[PDB]
């Protein structure tokens, strides 16, 4: 006897299985399940990927909120007209422990995987939990994250499963910071210089009609101006993170470190 | 794709059965799941057997030999017959994908199993459960059954297949079914073509042991592991690779009063497994 759903309503739900009810049932009467994977505390970055959601033809979206080991985030998820939540404890997700696992392959051992080694196994196990559960016909992901959104299309397509993931374009502050809610850690002058990671993106985007070492270099002098940003990395890939081809689409991806606060980016960068 | 019913149609590429399986759900026709790496007998009949009881059901049977688990070559390889088989229990659905289709990317993501994948069966060959999980989890969702179905056999991979459907959250019922043997006891396994006709009369000794062992048992687990330890020793060349008594999840867990006892030897260069239920004293 399926749970209770409110048509309009914010319903939240923290069992599994009564997700996975609500979801199996929604379906079946003719929604389109739209899920938006979050781990809590709301910023407009998530609210966008709630909005493409939302403008599917008969969508009802699901967000969920969970920690990979409040009140406010529902408000939000209240206030942009989102039916399901699904906020469920680290006991429920994980009531056997850690034992089966998802294993990814060597992408998730460069870049991001190289300070945090297990991380995308991490990240990829709780995406395929979540899959199971909802079942959605759609799932969506920011690109800041864009090492992890590869990741996912790999999981899903070598795993089979049968769900369009969708990569949302990154929010950004007026000034072009990529939002995270790491931001709010910057002091004044850590939060100044942080612009300096999307200004060389963006110069390097447009510094790539004059080709691949003009963009890599138009990106290194703009980070290269910036005082307390340590890069860590800044590379360019193709759109699946292989090796740039010659010529045609790639991504840049850059991270650094201000003081204590890891910041990521990354950009759509066109060679020629 | 067609599906001509009350027929045995034959899928090669994902799409098609992945297809197929849902619009037939999307009916009302409850699908299950039976997957092999054909070379098929009558263990294999009584797993399609059992799911053809399911009422509304379509039945698919899944042959693929998974080079992730692997040996490799050696592997015996009868699709004329297995088809042929398939018609006789009016098996609807028959899955054979090719290699590429199944591992366009290579080893790429995987499925990395728990500490259980590690042992008994695991020990000397620690990749094995891993390409097994790997190719269930895929074939569980091109066909996406209501069931799936398996041979307690082979009771570790099931044992981690519940693993695998209960750790990340399968919308899939797991049905084990009693292994099916020979009339002398024998476990039913596409690796007994393999013995000699004198390997085949020692072979009989692992289900003696664990026969012995299970109605011994109600003088308790020592009791029960001597009787099938005797057995075994008193087979000509048999050599014991392991016996062992276990809880029935095999796992962290102490044996209580309800087991598994399970058995693996070689016989020349042939491998045979077998176990049982053990229920201890009381
Ligand atoms: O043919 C068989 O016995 C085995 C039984 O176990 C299997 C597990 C996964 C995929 C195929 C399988 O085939
Ligand atoms: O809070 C977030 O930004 C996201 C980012 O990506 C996620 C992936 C899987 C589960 C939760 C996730 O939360």
């Amino acid at each position: 006897a399926i749970p209770a759903f409110h048509p309009g309503e914010l319903n939240v739900y923290s069992a599994p299985g009564d997700v996975a009810d609500v979801s199996r049932a929604l379906r079946l009467t003719g929604r389109r399940v739209m899920l938006v994977p979050t781990m809590g505390a709301l910023h407009e970055g998530h609210l966008a990927l709630v909005r493409a959601a939302k403008r599917v033809p008969g969508s009802v979206v699901v967000v969920s909120i969970f920690v990979n080991p409040p009140d406010d985030d529902l408000a939000q998820l209240r206030a942009e007209g989102v039916e399901i939540a699904f906020t469920p404890t680290t006991a429920a997700m994980y009531p056997d422990g850690l034992r089966t696992t998802v294993q990814p392959g060597p992408l998730a051992a460069e870049l991001e995987g190289g300070p945090r080694p297990t991380h995308f196994a991490g990240v990829l196990t709780v995406v395929l939990k979540l899959l199971q559960i909802v079942r959605p016909d759609r799932v969506f992901f920011g690109e800041k994250d864009y090492q992890q959104l590869v990741l996912i299309r790999q999981l899903v397509a070598d795993f089979n499963l049968d769900v369009a993931v969708v990569g949302v374009p990154t929010v950004r502050e007026a000034d072009g910071l990529a939002m995270s809610s790491r931001n709010r850690y910057l002091d004044p002058a850590q939060r100044a210089a942080a612009v300096a990671l999307s200004a060389a993106l963006t110069a390097a985007a447009h510094a790539a009609t004059a080709g691949a070492q003009a963009a890599l270099d138009a990106a290194r002098a703009v980070l290269d101006a910036a005082p307390g940003v340590a890069v860590d990395y800044l590379e360019l890939r193709d759109i699946g993170l292989g090796p740039m081809p010659l010529n045609g689409s790639g991504r840049l991806l850059v991270a650094a470190r201000l003081g204590t606060t890891r910041l990521l980016d990354n950009i759509a960068i066109e060679i020629g």
